[PDB]
């Protein structure tokens, strides 16, 4: 589990998102995996606009966050799932760190702010639905 809280906006995994989310539902991407909400609350982080490919994420499996090098945003396969069908996955971006499926929405973030959020994973890899391009989210 996990989101970005930025402006009055919240970014979800979109297999993860609530009743609450698409009632208030601003934009949606089913080939991204991603979802952002409407919120009332003003939100506590800031997203970076770069091009870095190292950064650290939070791994709730193991309660502790680890560095990673992680590649640009691109189409990649990924497996059928209860959530999806097997499927291109675009804007995604992968790296080699621990991973399982209760890990999505944990976040990746670079010294300018957050770069993205847990998507996918398995066999000691991690990717990461990348939020840097979605200039909307600061206005
Ligand atoms: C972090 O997820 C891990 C990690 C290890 C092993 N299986 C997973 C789950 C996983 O990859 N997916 C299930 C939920 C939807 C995902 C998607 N974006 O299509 C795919
Ligand atoms: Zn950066």
């Amino acid at each position: 589990s996990g989101a970005i809280y930025v402006g009055n906006y919240r970014v979800v995994n979109r297999h993860l998102a609530t009743h609450n989310d698409w009632a208030n539902l601003v934009w949606e991407d089913s080939s991204r995996d991603l979802l952002v909400s409407s919120t009332t609350a003003q939100g506590c982080d800031t997203i970076a606009r770069c091009d870095c490919q190292t950064g650290v994420y939070y791994c709730s499996s193991r309660r502790k966050h680890y560095p990673v090098s992680f590649s640009k945003p691109s189409l990649i396969f990924v497996e059928a799932s209860e959530y999806y069908p097997a499927r291109y996955q675009s804007h995604l971006m992968l790296a080699v760190g621990h991973s399982e499926p209760g890990d999505c929405g944990g976040i990746l973030r670079c010294q300018h702010g957050v770069v993205g959020i847990v998507s996918t994973g398995g066999n000691g890899l991690v990717g990461f639905a990348d939020v840097r391009d979605l200039l909307w989210l600061d206005e």
